[PDB]
């Protein structure tokens, strides 16, 4: 009995159910073909702790670009359910980038996430190791697209800290026995500080003086939606 394990596996066969139809060469190339992306991470690194806004959608997207530095689309990988085109439109009707949010473990969605002119991935270190986070994050940046990596220990923290990771997202929730530390965003952004770390951090939730940026708001798509 395994809630991540169910997880995984919704989102291994929503990717082979997707390959049936648009097979991995192809997405690869639709992805390699698509409008560059936007900077998410210089909007990011704006002066200022930026807002994140989460997502009718055409007329929540252009009310949060007024305000927001990037927008968060959480997405769907069941079949044919739109998710993936909205994401497009959406991203189509603003001029701030826009991070694709899914559960990503095969390279496959984050060509997909690309063809439909995504700015930028999440990747988790509670579902990947090494070896797979080297995988997925090199597919990533041979697109231009931005990475975020979300960590919830400090030793998932360490990973991405010695990983070289540009831009940290510290979220509360543990995918693996979903029990929530309401106080991890603090501890963990203050350790990466305190240990010398340089780069972008996120908060996915007073913790004031530690964070570029914060995101401003069971099945795949729910789990998501819970660590926002």
């Amino acid at each position: 009995p395994s809630a991540l394990d169910a997880i995984v596996a919704d989102v291994r066969e929503d990717v082979a159910a997707r390959e049936a139809v648009v097979p991995f060469d192809e997405i690869k190339e639709r992805a390699a073909r698509a409008p560059p992306p936007r900077d998410v991470l210089a909007a990011l690194r704006a002066p200022g702790v930026g807002i994140i806004a989460v997502y009718d959608p055409i007329e929540y997207a252009k009310t949060a670009e007024k305000y927001a530095v990037a927008l968060v689309v959480i997405t769907d990988e069941k079949y044919h359910n739109g998710s993936y085109e909205d994401l497009e439109k959406i991203r189509s009707a603003v001029d701030i980038p826009v991070i694709c949010f899914d559960f990503i473990v095969d390279p496959y969605q984050i060509y997909l996430a690309r063809a439909y002119q995504a700015d930028a991935i999440v990747l988790i270190l509670s579902v990947l190791d090494d070896e797979q986070y080297r995988q997925l994050a090199a597919v990533a940046h041979s697109l231009n697209m931005g990475v975020i990596v979300d960590v919830h220990t400090e030793e998932e923290l360490e990973r991405a800290l010695k990983a070289g990771a540009e831009i940290i997202g510290i979220v509360n929730q543990d995918l693996k026995t979903f029990e929530v530390d309401r106080n991890t965003a603090e501890r963990l952004g203050r350790l990466a500080r305190e240990r010398g770390f340089t780069g972008v951090l996120l908060a996915i939730g007073s913790m004031r003086g530690l964070f570029d940026a914060v995101v401003i708001g069971p099945d795949p798509e729910k789990a998501i939606r819970e660590l926002v």
